[PDB]
C-alpha cells in the first residue's frame, strides 16, 4: 500500500516509452485521413506515414537492445526517449511529405532505440521478485493507457488541425524524461563493447524484411521491388546468422534457445500478440464502422477494457507468487476466449453499450491481464544482467512482429466472408444497409478465426515448463 | 409448473430404458470383482461378463430400432423392458459361467431392442416443440440418474452377495413396464413390412464389429480371432451398404444424410458421446483408485454431478426456443471445458471433497446438461414419422460407440504417461506412494487428452447449421 515515490517513478519513467510509442502510433492511425486532406496527400503517402515509423521501429530495435549495453541502458533510453520528442516536435510543424516522412523516420529510430531498453530496464533495475511483478505489471497497464488514451486525443482532436494532435507526445515525453534522471539509478561502470558487423546485419534484414512486407499489398506483390526486398532480408539473415553462430558478442544468443520451454514461451509470445494487435484492429475497425462510433466515443468506450486489463494486470502480478505461469496464462486465456465467442455470437448492428459491448470487452481485457503478466516473466527468466538485452529485444520484435502477420490473415478471412456475403468493397460511406450486414457477419467470422488462434496459443502455452520458483520467487 | 400426470408418466416410462439399462451396467461394473471371487471365475470370464451384454447392445440395436417401426414402437419398447428384466431375473439366480453368459446376451438384446424405441419415442409421441424439450431433459436427466443410483446401488450392496445386485433392476423394470402400459398412448395400426436382408446384414457387421474389438485387448490384436472377426465385420459392412443401396424400406437411410449439417451433428454426437463416456470411465477410476473413495462413496459424491445436469439441462432445454443449438453446444462446451481445465490443473491426491471435488464436477455437469439437449435436438429434426427409427438408433449407435473407441486412446495416453514417471502397471494395492502420485500425475495428463478431445468436438459443434425455427418451435 502506497509504495515507495522512487519506486512508483520508476516503474512510470521504464514504461513510458511503450506509453508514448503506443499513444502517437494511435494518433497518428487516428489522424491519418485529416493529413492527407489538408496536405493534399496520395495513397502512396497514406502508406508511407506509417510505414516509415513502422519501418524504424523494426528495422533497429535489435540494434537499440544491444546499444542499451554497450553505453548504458538509463543513458540510452534518455536519448531515445528525447528523440523521439523531438521528432514529434519535428512531425508537428511539417509543411510537406518528405520532412513528415523524415520525422516518423526519426520516431521511429526512437522507439527502437528506447522501448527494449525499457523491457530490459523492467528486467533489470529491479531484482526478480514482487519488485519484478509490479514493474512487469505498472509496463502493461500503461501501454494499455496510452493506446486508449491516445484513440481519445486523437478523437478529441479531431475537429482541430492534426497539428495539434502530435503535441500531446512533448509535455509527456519531458516529464517521464526528468522522471527516468531523477528516480532511475544508475548502475557501475561496466562498459561493454559492441559488435558492429551482427548488430548492422540484423538491422539490414528487418529493415528489408519490414520494407517488404509494407510494399506488398501498394506495389504488388510480385513486383520487382518487393521480391528484390525479401531476397535481400534473407540474404542478410542468414549472413546475420553465420556471423552470430562464431561471435564473441553475440547480437543474438543462440546459446540461450538450449531450454525448450524458451522457445516455446517465445512462440507463444508472438502469436499472442499477433493476436491481441488483432483483436485491437478489428474491435476498432468494428466499432467505428459498423456501429458509427466516433474515435472519441471509442476511446471512452474503451476505458472500461483500460480498467478491467487494471485489475487483470494486479490480480496476475499477485497471484505469479503461487501459481505456474501455464496455469495463469491458460486461465487469462479461457477469459478471453469466453469474452470473444460471446462477441461473435451476440452482437450485431444496433446492440446497446451496456449490455452487449461493456461486458465483454471487460471480460477480455481482464483475461489478457492475467495472460500477460506470466508470458513476459517467463521471457525475461534465466538470464544475466549482461544478456537481458538481447533476450528483451527478441521478446518486445516477436511481440510486435505477430500482430500484423496475422492480423492480414484475419483481414483476408474478413474480406472473403464479405464478399461471399455480397458486400461492397470499400468505405462504409458508399455501402446501404446489406453491405453493412455482411460487414458484420464477416467481422464475427473474423473474431471466431482469432478465437481459433487463440486456442493455438493455448495450445503452445500448455508447454511452458517454468515453474513460479524460477520466475517470482527471488532467491 | 406441475404438468400432466400422464405427460410425465410417459416421460419417464420412456426414459426408463435407459435408466435401467446404464444402471444395470454401472451394478455389473461395479460388482464384477466380487462375481469373480465367489463363482472362481477366470479373466476370460472377467472379459465375457462384460463382453455378452455389449457384443448383443451394439449388435442387434438397429433391429430394434426397425423392429419398433415394422411392429410398433409401444409393444416393441414393452417387449424389450420385459426381456430386460427377465434377463436381469435369470442372472440373479446364475449359478455358473455359463447361465450368466446367456443372461448378459438376454440382456443386450432386451437393451438392443428398446432403447432406439426409446429415442423414436422420445421423438415421435410428443410433437416438435415444448413437450420435446422436457422430454429430451427427462430422458437425459434420468439417463445421469440411472447411472449415479447404480453406483450407489453397487456401493452399498458390495456387502452382500452379488446376486442381490441385479434384483434392483426387477421392482424398477415392472414398474416402468406398469407406466408404458397405463400412460403412453398407441398410435394408427399403420403396420408397415421390414426388410429382413438388410436387418441381418447389419446386425452381422455391428456384431462382429464388437466381437472383434472386445477380443483385441485380450487374445491379442493380430490373432487369427481377432482379425477374422475384423475382415468378416468388414464384409458385413460392405454387403449391408450395398443391399441398402437399393432397398425399398432402407435399413439405414442413406438418403437422410444429404444434408451436410445432419452429417456434421452427427459426427459430434460421436465424439462427444465418447468424450463423456471416457470423463465417465476416468472419473470413477481416479477416484475409487487414487483417492481411495467406496463405490458408495464415489456415488454420494456424483449425486450433486446428478443434480448439476439437472439444472443444466433443465435450462438448456428452457433456452433451446431462443438460441440456436450451436451456441448452447458451444457454451456447454465452454463450462465443461473450463471444469476440465480446472480438475487437470488443480487437484492430486489428498484434496478435501467440497473446495476442490464438488467445484469442478458440477460446473462440468451444468456445462453438460446444457449441451446435450440441443445437439440430440438436432438429430431427431426434420425426419418423417416413418424415418424416425433408423435416425434414432444411428444417433444412439454413435452414442454408444463413440465412448470406448477414445476410451481406448485416453487409457493408453494414460499408461503411457505413467509408465513414463515410473508407475508400476498393476493394481492399486500393490503400488506404492510414488507409483500412486504417477498414476495421479497420468490421470491429470488423460484429462487435458480429454480437454483437447473437447476442443475437437466444439470445432465441428461450430459447423451445426440448424436454426431454432426448425428444432423447437413446432409449426
Ligand atoms: C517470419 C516473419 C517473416 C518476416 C515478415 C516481416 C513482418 C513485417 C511486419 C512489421 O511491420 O514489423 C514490425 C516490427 O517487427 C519487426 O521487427 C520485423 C522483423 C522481421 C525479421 C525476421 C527475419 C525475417 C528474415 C527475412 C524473411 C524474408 C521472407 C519475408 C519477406 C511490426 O509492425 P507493427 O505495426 O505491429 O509495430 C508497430 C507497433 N506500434
Ligand atoms: C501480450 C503478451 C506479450 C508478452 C511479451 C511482451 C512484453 C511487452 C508487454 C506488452 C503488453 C501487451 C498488451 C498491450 C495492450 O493490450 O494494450 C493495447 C490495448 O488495446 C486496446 O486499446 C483495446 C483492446 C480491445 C480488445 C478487447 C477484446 C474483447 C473481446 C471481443 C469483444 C467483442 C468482439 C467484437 C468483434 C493493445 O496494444 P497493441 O500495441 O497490440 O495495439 C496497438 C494498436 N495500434
Ligand atoms: C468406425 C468404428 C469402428 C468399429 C469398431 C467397433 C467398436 C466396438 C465398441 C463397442 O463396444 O460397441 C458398443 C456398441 O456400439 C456399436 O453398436 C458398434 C457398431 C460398429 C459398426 C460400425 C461399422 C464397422 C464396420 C466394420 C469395421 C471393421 C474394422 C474394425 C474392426 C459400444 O460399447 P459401450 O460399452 O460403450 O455400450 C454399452 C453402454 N452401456
Ligand atoms: C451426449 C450427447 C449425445 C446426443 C445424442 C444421444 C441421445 C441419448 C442421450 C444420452 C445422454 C448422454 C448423457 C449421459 C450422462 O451423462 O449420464 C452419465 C453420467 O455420468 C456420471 O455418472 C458422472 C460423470 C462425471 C463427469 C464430470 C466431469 C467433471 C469434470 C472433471 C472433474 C475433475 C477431473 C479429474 C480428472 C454418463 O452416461 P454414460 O452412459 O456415458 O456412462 C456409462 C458409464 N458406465
Ligand atoms: C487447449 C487450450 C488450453 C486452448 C486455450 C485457449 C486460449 O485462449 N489460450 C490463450 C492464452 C493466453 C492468451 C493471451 N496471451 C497474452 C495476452 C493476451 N492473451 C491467448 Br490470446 N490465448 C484456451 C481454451 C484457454
Ligand atoms: C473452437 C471451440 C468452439 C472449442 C469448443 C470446446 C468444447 O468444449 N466443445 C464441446 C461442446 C459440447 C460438448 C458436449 N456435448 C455433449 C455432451 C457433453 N458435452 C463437448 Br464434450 N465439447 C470449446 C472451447 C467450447
Amino acid at each position: 500500500w502506497l509504495p515507495s515515490r522512487s519506486f512508483i517513478a520508476a516503474v512510470i519513467a521504464i514504461g513510458g516509452m511503450q506509453l508514448l510509442a503506443t499513444m502517437d502510433s494511435t494518433v497518428a492511425i487516428v489522424a491519418l485521413p485529416k493529413i492527407q486532406n489538408e496536405l493534399s496527400l496520395s495513397d502512396a503517402g497514406r502508406s508511407w506515414v506509417i510505414t516509415a515509423y513502422v519501418l524504424t521501429f523494426g528495422g533497429l530495435m535489435l540494434l537499440g537492445g544491444r546499444l542499451g549495453d554497450t553505453i548504458g541502458r538509463k543513458r540510452t533510453f534518455i536519448v531515445g526517449v528525447a528523440l523521439f520528442t523531438i521528432s514529434s516536435v519535428l512531425c508537428a510543424v511539417a509543411w510537406d511529405e518528405a520532412t513528415l516522412v523524415i520525422a516518423r523516420l526519426s520516431q521511429g529510430v526512437g522507439s527502437a532505440i528506447a522501448s527494449p531498453t525499457g523491457l530490459a530496464l523492467v528486467a533489470t533495475t529491479f531484482p526478480k521478485g514482487p519488485a519484478r511483478n509490479a514493474a512487469t505489471a505498472v509496463f502493461a497497464a500503461m501501454t494499455a493507457i496510452g493506446s486508449v488514451m491516445g484513440l481519445v486525443v486523437g478523437g478529441a482532436l479531431t475537429e482541430v488541425s492534426w497539428r495539434w494532435a502530435f503535441l500531446v507526445n512533448v509535455p509527456i515525453g519531458l516529464v517521464m524524461i526528468y522522471l527516468a534522471r531523477t528516480a532511475l539509478r544508475e548502475t557501475n561502470k561496466e562498459r561493454m563493447k559492441l559488435d558492429a558487423t551482427g548488430a548492422i546485419l540484423a538491422t539490414l534484414a528487418c529493415t528489408a524484411a519490414v520494407f517488404a512486407f509494407s510494399i506488398g499489398p501498394e506495389k504488388g506483390w510480385m513486383s520487382g521491388i518487393t521480391i528484390g526486398s525479401g531476397l535481400v532480408a534473407l540474404a542478410a539473415a542468414v549472413a546475420f546468422v553465420i556471423v552470430e553462430r562464431t561471435a564473441e558478442n553475440p547480437v543474438v544468443p543462440f546459446h540461450l534457445f538450449r531450454d525448450r520451454n524458451r522457445l516455446v514461451t517465445f512462440s507463444a509470445i508472438l502469436l499472442a500478440g499477433g493476436v491481441m494487435f488483432s483483436l485491437t484492429v478489428c474491435i476498432g475497425l468494428y466499432v467505428q464502422d459498423i456501429l458509427g462510433y466516433s474515435a472519441l466515443r471509442a476511446g471512452v468506450g474503451f476505458i472500461p477494457f483500460v480498467i478491467a486489463m487494471g485489475i487483470g494486470l494486479g490480480v496476475s502480478s499477485q497471484l505469479v507468487s503461487r501459481f505456474s505461469p501455464r496455469v495463469l496464462t491458460i486461465g487469462g486465456g479461457y477469459l478471453l476466449f469466453g469474452a470473444m465467442l460471446y462477441g461473435s455470437f451476440f452482437m450485431h448492428r444496433g446492440v446497446p453499450y451496456f449490455p452487449n459491448l461493456v461486458m465483454p470487452i471487460v471480460v477480455g481485457g481482464i483475461g489478457i491481464g492475467m495472460a500477460v503478466v506470466p508470458l513476459t516473466l517467463s521471457a525475461i527468466a534465466g538470464v544475466g544482467f549482461d544478456q537481458i538485452g538481447p533476450v528483451s529485444a527478441i521478446a518486445l520484435m516477436l511481440q510486435s512482429l505477430g500482430g500484423p502477420l496475422v492480423l492480414a490473415v484475419i483481414q483476408a478471412v474478413i474480406t472473403s466472408r464479405t464478399l461471399y456475403l455480397g458486400g461492397t468493397t470499400g468505405p462504409v460511406k458508399f455501402m446501404n444497409d446489406v453491405q453493412l450486414a455482411a460487414l458484420d457477419h464477416a467481422y464475427t467470422y473474423g473474431l471466431l478465426w482469432v478465437a481459433g488462434a487463440a486456442i493455438i496459443v493455448g495450445g503452445m502455452a500448455l508447454f511452458i515448463g517454468y515453474t513460479p520458483q524460477q520466475v517470482a520467487h527471488a532467491q
